[PDB]
């Protein structure tokens, strides 16, 4: 009965991001994977030296892939981790029992995998960005840019429902990520018969300002989803601001699934 | 006219780990650096590239290095740190208002810099490290150990009376270090001319497991301080079960001092 979590922190934060909902999941007798993506938390690779998807998503790929034949996981995508799990589930549909996207970036397979993102960009205004970084670090024929939020950015559009304490351990932790828009732009990474036949959960965070509601509620509507829940009263970071609501969601994910098939 | 306190962590931790404490002295109105030591947090340099004690202090040698001609500072260093504050002490003695060694590895000028990581150990039997791992990453005529906190030893000997987050925070963030022995055990690399000049102040955390409160009280007793201070219901990590108790203590000492 009990099932194996595979947590995807968002962009430049790192696998410790679900300290909080890790303890809450084990206790409820369920196994517990909170990954660290290429570049991110303590992992030595360095941001430059990652130029695709796949290079970021590479930590996701090989637990994937090192997964036993009778061996199957619910994958859980925080905001720009919903594109790793897109990865993911193209490449092992049949070894997840469902993608949860939590206030997540949520890919399709119709459109090119940039498609949510570029969405985002044109419905989002360049003032929200704040202080965030945006470094180039790739070359004039193969462009690549990076991303670093910055205190404000991270104080007052992802952690302003969190505690002081919160935000200093994230200006602690935090590193810069990739949006990888020149590689996503141009592929289609997510197919129907693959990605979109594993079941689709998204858990909308009703007051986040990094990811407006209205934009998570967009994309439940456009790629469309098998479940919507909802997190009333929670900023972007969920797992930091309401770890017992998240945990309770997740929960009911994993027995609902029960319900029909077990 | 805050205070500048820079927070040095210990073995396998990093910045990150006064994140409960950070917050409450800048409310006081104080300026705070929890700086990663090399290998160490986010720093991109690995454990097999420090060689001695100095490698793995350089950021914090950097830090003091950079300060203004009349620039102070209060320096915290949590167990391990302890050694990372006495090259500082050395090098830039002026520049400190106090040290404050927080259940520390606090070292003397009078014996090897290595005395006291080496009464700790003979003191210490193999079976309480747990499931830490030691493991040789140098050469054999210039051999080097490293040394990584396993989960059951996090959990019972430094933990014990902290929350089930806090210990999945370290799982989730420990890196492998090292107690530079060789190094340490060939030098006597403080002097009581700049080192000992410095004003030092031992806090007690009376649950301390990790480094036992007889320990601590030892290298009080043997090596003597400016002002002894204790922490009670404390266990190893201060900072994380007792954060607004430690805060109160480094407030008085700010003021105490200058
Ligand atoms: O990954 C995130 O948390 C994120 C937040 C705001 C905007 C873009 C992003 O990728
Ligand atoms: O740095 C630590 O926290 C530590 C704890 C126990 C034993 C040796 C150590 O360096
Ligand atoms: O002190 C210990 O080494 C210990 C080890 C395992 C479980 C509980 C404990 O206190």
């Amino acid at each position: 009965e009990g099932k194996h979590f595979v947590l995807v922190h968002g962009a430049c934060h790192g696998g410790w991001s679900w300290y909080k909902l890790k303890p809450l999941l084990e206790a409820a007798g369920h196994k517990v994977t909170a990954l660290d993506l290429a570049a991110s938390g303590t992992d030595l690779r360095k941001i430059e030296e990652l130029r695709t998807l796949y290079d970021y998503t590479l930590p996701l790929m090989e637990l994937m892939e090192s997964l036993s034949a009778d061996e199957k996981v619910i994958l859980v995508g925080h905001s720009l981790g919903g594109m790793n799990l897109g990865l993911a589930m193209e490449k092992y549909p049949q070894k997840i029992y469902a993608a949860v996207f939590l206030a997540a970036f949520m890919p399709d397979s119709v459109h090119n995998s940039s498609f949510v993102l570029e969405q985002y960009n044109e419905r989002t205004p360049a003032e929200n960005w704040l202080d965030t970084q945006f470094l180039p670090y790739g070359s004039p024929e193969e462009p690549l840019t990076s991303m670093f939020f910055g205190p404000k950015f991270l104080a007052h559009k992802l952690y302003q429902l969190c505690s002081p304490e919160d935000l200093a351990l994230a200006s602690s932790l935090v590193r810069p990520s990739s949006l990888f828009m020149e590689d996503l732009s141009k592929a289609k990474y997510f197919t129907d018969e693959r990605f979109g036949s594993v079941k689709r959960v998204y858990i909308v965070c009703t007051e986040d300002k990094g990811i407006p509601e209205e934009f998570q509620r967009w994309q439940i509507d456009n790629i469309g989803v098998t479940e919507a829940i909802e997190i009333k009263g929670a900023d972007h970071m969920a797992m930091l601001c309401e770890p017992q609501k998240l945990c309770a969601s997740l929960l009911e994910i994993a027995h609902k699934y029960n319900l029909e098939h077990h």
